[PDB]
């Protein structure tokens, strides 16, 4: 069913192309009269593995079509490409970098990531996201989330952060829910900072090993203008990233949670 509504484009269709990557690019669609993104395969070759994975990812956003998830068009052949909405805004990791952010944006941009996850995984069956990290969480012309980069996800170096330690423990464990929330409190994490996790600490794989024996990033402060809020949400972040999943909370639980916080 997911193949079906999808477009092959033409590069002929396109102009105006405009480095957004970190390869991305905005263009324009002339006919259309309106901007889009594209995401082009790195490899030097048009490989047969990646046309059909890049149409999967795309399958995959269109069984998600929901408001918190981004919209996807189509493909493209001529460079082979996914081709979805633009957002105007960027990135999560970009917006974290570029200024200090007000606290009500910060409580809105998570609980949006939230309501988007728990809509993955309401899906029968649930889609696990599974490279769920700042740079995969776009913001339209109003700071509103759309969740993308469905590379990784499962209808059944950055990333270490956002690795959970069971992944680490264990040589090939199933993928689950709990993978996602683990992910998402690394999210929490940066948003409450504005900083990259472990960007400081050299060692990786002595990290690696300090968080499969409970380490995390270290605690923010209570901060000025929000403090009630702040608190519940570091709270929430903590039992988001136990040691053990079967502690995690659902996303079910989280939405309801970070609701209570935008107020
Ligand atoms: N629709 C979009 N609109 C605007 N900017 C986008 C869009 N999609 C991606 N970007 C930007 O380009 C970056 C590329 O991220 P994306 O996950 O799409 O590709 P990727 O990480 O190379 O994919 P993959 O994991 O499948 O190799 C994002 O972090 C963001 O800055
Ligand atoms: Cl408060
Ligand atoms: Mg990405």
């Amino acid at each position: 069913w997911a193949l079906g509504l999808l477009r092959t484009f033409d590069a002929g269709e396109f102009a105006g192309w405009e480095k957004v990557g970190s390869q991305v690019y905005k263009v324009r669609h002339v006919h259309w009269k309106t901007w889009l993104a594209i995401k082009c395969s790195p490899s030097l070759h048009v490989d047969d593995r990646e046309r059909m994975e890049l149409l999967e990812e795309a399958k995959k956003m269109e069984m998600a079509k929901f408001r918190y998830i981004l919209p996807v068009y189509g493909i493209c052949q001529e460079p082979v490409g996914l081709v979805m909405e633009y957002m105007e805004t960027g990135s999560l990791e970009k917006l974290l970098a570029s200024e200090p952010l007000p606290w009500d944006l910060r409580f809105r941009i998570v609980h949006e990531t939230a309501v988007g996850m728990n809509f993955l995984h309401c899906m029968s069956p649930p889609l696990l996201h599974l490279n769920l990290k700042p740079a995969n969480i776009l913001l339209d012309a109003h700071y509103h989330v759309k969740i993308s980069d469905f590379g990784l996800a499962k209808c059944n170096f950055g990333t270490i952060a956002y690795l959970p330690p069971e992944r680490i423990r264990e040589k090939s464990r199933l993928f689950d829910t709990k993978h996602d929330v683990y992910s998402f409190a690394i999210v929490i994490w940066g948003v409450l900072t504005q900083k990259k996790p472990f960007a400081d600490e050299k060692n990786i794989l002595h990290i690696m090993m300090k968080v499969v024996k409970g380490h995390r990033p270290e605690l923010p402060p209570i901060c000025r203008p929000r403090p009630r809020a702040c608190a519940s949400l570091i709270g929430l972040m903590q039992r988001c990233w136990h040691a053990d999943p079967q502690v995690r909370p659902t996303f079910q639980e989280i939405t309801s949670e970070t609701e209570d916080l935008c107020e």
